């Protein structure tokens, strides 16, 4: 006990401390080593369960096969319901393979009359396992040589194509061994396949006669969604429309002192006002809220709203409940502060004092929103606040809901990061505005999965807080560059308003803040203009979403495969569905200025195609259509298309081993 | 629950099911990832804990260290008794550290009066918890930072080292969290670091006035046990001792038919004179046996005898237990086998029938042994019998005797070569034999550790079932050549009687077997006569010996490191001891015939030194001296030497840190 060996089961989280990641209609790869003595067969089941809801702290059977690897069998399964669900590895020694492929090598020499009885000793016993109407042509095969004769006579009805696959059908299993149970939890599609966009609803405005912004409503931010859903975008991602703080408000820029007329930054929740509770009276009656909800709904989108654990001075919870903040010896207390970023605006809790106290609060707090139709939130900065805590708010929130999810704005080291994603988070920000070299962005392509299992990334191209260098002084080229490469290599991407605009220009040189910040500013835009000047992005970016709709490979977290160009400047890569064998292959330049052109070597293998192969692709942008190989020519001119997408003869019924590991 | 989150400990081997492996006096390093909320500072403790004697299925502290990587935490423990011991790691987060690094910043800018105060409560609260008489320089601190003045004034003793040292032994630690808890099997340290010697007690006989070679005793064999401890040896291993099969014996060079003198071989286990408790009667009466152990003894070796789970016909166990095997419809029993190998003169167990059955009848034979003064066992082909056997047998044994060691003969693929020694094997042989150019060693011995957690790999050089082709024809050069390699990768090494004659003539082109082998034919050999004809590598082979009894290096596991020679002949790898700081370089070319030249590149930080340094090293067969720097040159001739080994300078106390993960 245990009989059959069974290990390095994967996938296993945290050795199963966490549960791994999945969704609804995700093609899920499972492997695990199973061995046994000497050259007698082994055979393995993945035993797929379903359980409730419910969420952490009749069975459906699946034959795994052996490949490559020595004893190392693979095999899949695909959850069709949201929710937790287990599998485990069966291991048992299926005597019937043994006994045939030693006799068959004995066939071929011609006595044996020994073995045949042990077949003949076999087959009726795996009789008992089926059902006495089909059960019978196994007794045929069975008295055919246990009567006296020649070899060739009774093998009929053993290497007869009609009595593997009924065996396959009820299997005659041996030293039967179960593996240990595995967890995964399925959230809905939307956890790993959508498009975001992040909007001020206060910048919504739009201006008065003299040319001042005005500002917005929930009314009129609404109106701007058909535009964004247009664009292709799921998600519509909203800085936290609570009231801002009055004390230590800052000014625009991050300037210390408010003039009485800025607005501030949303981040500085609460006032005298209301709490997290409260939408911002500037905004509207909650009811408008609902219907911007409901709006973004009718157009096929939906809401996330930006959960900060943190408060103004003014907030209620600076009076009512004083034990939540960590005062100082003058009974003052400190504002917030996240090296070297200040936030002067703003405090810390304290999750220590009064925990069961501000937990409770806070489950009450996110209750609110997702009674009024918001299920996905955009956690800030979890790493700042205790990772029990979000272990807890998690599942207490995903047990009453489990349509509920979260993302993480985490920029920490890994430990920290990919951590905080093990605790539950369904998708993390990422490092990835920083990869910008043909080296760089490989290796953040190929972790993507690699960590499948636990995190999903979002890969925003900006972020209010993030306009990377790259972008500004590049020119539109890059602002393209950057929207191929994220939306191409996550299923889930994003991107900050005003990306469309290109927006460009950084506070000071060497920073990585936009001029003018949004955050302490009203800031209007005309995107129609920029439509009509030609100087918009949005058809581009519209044009990307519509191809990842189009593909289902886009939707994969798990297949890409990086291409050989012998170009420094040129990155090529690939994804398919291991469901539908959908292929496409990307290839970008990371230099927006010259043309670059380069041989493309493709990994055939990968593919599924032959090395000889020859093939149809047609471009996605162009429609254009032609003929490839294993080694073909590739030029790239910006200012003409920053990348080719490619579709590729679609990979074969091989895919299922593709995807193996 | 977690509020410090401790994850991705190591070592740790398939989760916890197995202890990992470590012997006395070896420095275990230990290593975890410890983290918690924002930039508030954190620490780890590493917790270990001495149980018994017992076997699987008051603390001593230590304090870890950061480093390089952000949030993870190194430690190291070195065990000193035989037997389980336990580790975990403990999370706390310790205030001081955030309250001391933050204030240094604010005392360069120079009222800040309110940090003061936070210290101040912490050292009396951090006395508190050392209710001691020692205590407190702390109040002198505690009260020398409350009255109001200078900054600089009050910070009296507080940034000068004489409090932190003293919070060094007791420190205040906040939120502590008790990490999972792993275990580790230590082994007495012949179980890592030891050389094999592989002996056949009947060809110990020595010709008769015939030129006959005449049947061997354990008192003949015993007289050729100095010349065995002089070469340096500290095991003898011996094939089966057991009676020999009479039915289907096997004759000279594997024929199928044996004469009526021939010997057959030892693995044919059984007979009617005895089973595997008993001395084959050729040998000598079991007395002699406890003779020849006691020989042995006091030339410091041990003994490890064969344990091979078989059985000739003429075994008792084919009448008195046939439940034992698997018997065929006719009644007969199936001749033994291992693709390709054929075994006709044995027939294999059958562990299913009656299981505690022949679980305690095994058990009884190993224990008989035990007795008489065996403690390493060369469990033969244990991967043609059931895992949970093994893991059984072992844990059995290991309990009543836990200096009982097991080396395991599995040359399989590595789900279970691996498999097996996870489950308990002390040792395993390894595909050492096939590894021969650059890269298949540079593989092969990287490797080592990487796996050492769970494997120990005894390098042979050659098995009398395995005599590789590349001895077969490069002369002696060669046989030096796989020498040098297999005593410095590994710490435990071993080599087949004749190696050190030059042995090398093969059956047939193209077979891995000894012709007229030994395991079918009797062989005494005249080692006298070579040492004096200059033909024999008895000298070498003691100076190797003697190096890995001179410098502590050569029994480490986990330190080698490859250097970078620009020759495909030649490899170059270095290792080191964390505890004396030993260390060693090796130099060996691959090709036998020409002599080779190249430029070689140290990594200096790998050996401790700046890329900059100049130093002197020794060669330890020559003891000539000279200067190196980062890049040197290096000439190898073989028929002169095929090896240089070069001690160099001491890597420096940062020993614990290059042992780091
Ligand atoms: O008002 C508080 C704080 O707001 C902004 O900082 C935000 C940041 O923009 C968000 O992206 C979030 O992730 O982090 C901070 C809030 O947690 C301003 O940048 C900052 O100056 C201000 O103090
Ligand atoms: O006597 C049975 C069997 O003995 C030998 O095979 C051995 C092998 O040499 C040992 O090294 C061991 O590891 O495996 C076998 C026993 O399990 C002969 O090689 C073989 O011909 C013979 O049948």
């Amino acid at each position: 006990p245990g009989r059959v060996e069974i290990d390095d089961v994967a996938p296993v989280v945290s050795c199963g401390v966490y549960p791994a990641k999945a969704v609804v209609g995700e093609v899920v790869p499972v492997s695990a080593a199973v061995w046994r003595e000497g050259h007698e067969a082994v055979a393995a089941t993945l035993v797929v369960r379903y359980l409730g809801v419910r969420y952490p702290h009749k069975p459906l059977l699946i034959p795994m096969t052996s490949g490559q690897e020595p004893f190392v069998f693979h095999g899949q399964f695909t959850p069709d319901r949201v929710g937790l669900w287990t599998f485990r590895v069966d291991g048992w020694g299926d005597p019937i393979h043994t006994w045939r492929h030693g006799l068959i090598a004995k066939l071929d020499a011609g006595e044996l009359s020994n073995d045949l009885l042990v077949g003949a000793v076999l087959l009726e016993r795996a009789a008992t396992g089926v059902p006495r109407g089909l059960r019978d042509p196994l007794l045929a095969a069975a008295a055919a040589l246990r009567t006296p004769g020649d070899p060739v006579t009774r093998t009929a009805l053993a290497l007869t194509p009609e009595i593997e696959e009924l065996l396959a059908d009820y299997p005659l299993r041996d030293l039967v061994t179960r593996g240990e149970q595995f967890g995964v939890w399925v959230d809905r599609p939307l956890a790993r396949f959508g498009a975001w966009y992040e909007m001020f609803p206060r910048s919504t405005g739009g201006w008065d006669d003299d040319g001042n912004p005005v500002h917005g409503t929930f009314a009129t931010a609404a109106a701007e969604l058909p535009r964004i859903a247009g664009m292709g975008f799921d998600v519509v991602y909203l800085p936290p429309i609570h009231p801002i703080g009055k004390v230590h408000r800052k000014g625009r820029n991050n300037s210390p002192t408010a003039a009485p007329t800025d607005v501030g930054s949303p981040w500085a929740i609460g006032s005298d006002e209301g709490g997290h509770d409260t939408v911002h009276p500037s905004l509207g009656t909650i009811d408008d809220f609902d219907d911007f909800v409901s709006a973004a709904r009718d157009l096929g989108m939906e809401v996330a709203l930006d959960l900060a654990l943190q408060c103004a001075p003014d907030h209620p919870w600076a009076r009512e409940h004083r034990q939540w903040f960590t005062e100082l010896p003058d009974g003052t207390i400190a504002y917030a502060e996240n090296p070297p970023k200040k936030y002067q605006d703003i405090y810390p809790l304290n999750f220590d004092n009064d925990p069961e106290g501000l937990y409770d609060e806070v489950l009450r707090v996110v209750q609110h929103w997702v009674n009024h139709g918001v299920k996905f939130f955009r956690v800030d900065n979890p790493h700042t606040k205790p990772p029990n805590f979000w272990a807890w708010l998690i599942a207490q929130v995903k047990t009453v809901d489990p349509d509920v999810l979260f993302l993480s704005e985490a920029f920490t080291p890994p430990a920290r990061q990919y951590g905080l994603a093990k605790l539950g988070f369904t998708q993390s920000y990422s490092y990835f505005t920083w990869r910008t070299t043909k080296w760089e962005l490989t290796e953040f392509g190929n972790q993507i999965a690699e960590l499948a299992d636990y995190r999903r990334p979002n890969l925003f191209v900006n972020t209010p807080d993030i306009l990377h260098a790259v972008l500004q002084h590049n020119g539109p080229g890059m602002f393209a560059i950057r929207a191929v490469l994220a939306a191409t290599m996550s299923p889930a991407w994003g991107m900050y308003c005003g990306y469309e605009l290109f927006e460009h220009r950084a506070v000071r040189e060497g920073s990585e803040e936009y001029l003018d910040s949004e955050k302490y500013e009203l800031r209007p835009r005309d995107f129609a203009s920029a439509l009509d000047q030609g100087r918009s992005l949005q058809p581009f970016i519209t044009r990307l979403n519509i191809i990842r709709r189009l593909h289902p490979a886009f939707q994969q977290l798990r297949t890409i495969h990086f291409h050989h160009v012998d170009n420094d400047a040129l990155l090529a890569y690939s994804k398919f569905d291991p469901a539908t064998g959908d292929c496409v292959l990307v290839v970008v330049t990371l230099n927006a200025f010259g043309p670059e052109e380069a041989t493309l070597w493709l990994d055939m293998a990968a593919l599924g195609m032959e090395d000889y192969d020859r093939f149809w692709v047609r471009d996605e942008i162009t429609g254009e259509e032609y003929q490839w190989g294993q080694a073909n020519y590739i030029r790239i001119d910006p200012a003409r298309a920053v990348a080719h997408i490619i579709n590729m003869p679609a990979v074969p019924y091989e895919s299922r081993n593709t995807l193996l590991r």
